């Protein structure tokens, strides 16, 4: 019988984000707390990311990351623009704006994001009841 996987969910944040049910659960817990721009962004990130650069798909990822950066960098008032370091906006914003789309040029901001959800939403949703009812009466 192997470990039940509400327990890696409580080993690393990465369990947690590669376990549709976990996905499910924690996005539940940040809408409750108006933070799902964290985990959508974090999302985003690694769906840019993984696009081969090559000249087939260059308009595809150009619209790709105008989107993400209009969304969640842009938008003074959101989570992610809020929880992102300046330099790091200004940064992808130049590339945006100079059309200078490699893909790893949100890993940055991908990972002041992540480092934020490990310092507050997801030990907090460990502690709450969509996590831990989950846990007894889950399918």
């Amino acid at each position: 019988s192997p470990t039940p996987p509400y327990l890696k969910w409580a080993e690393s944040l990465h369990s947690l984000l590669d376990d549709q049910d976990g996905i499910s659960l924690f996005r539940t817990f940040l809408k409750q707390e108006g933070c799902a721009d964290l985990l959508d962004f974090w999302f985003a990130c690694t769906g840019f990311r993984k696009l081969e650069p090559c000249d087939s798909n260059e308009e595809k990822r150009l619209k790709l990351a105008r989107a993400i950066y209009r969304k969640y960098i842009l938008d003074n008032n959101g989570i992610v623009s809020r929880q992102t370091k300046p330099a790091t906006k200004s940064f992808i914003k130049g590339c945006i704006m100079k059309q200078l789309i490699d893909p790893a040029m949100f890993d940055q901001a991908q990972t002041e994001i992540q480092a934020t959800m490990e310092e507050n939403t997801y030990p907090s949703f460990l502690k709450s009841d969509i996590y831990l009812e989950y846990t007894r009466t889950g399918s």
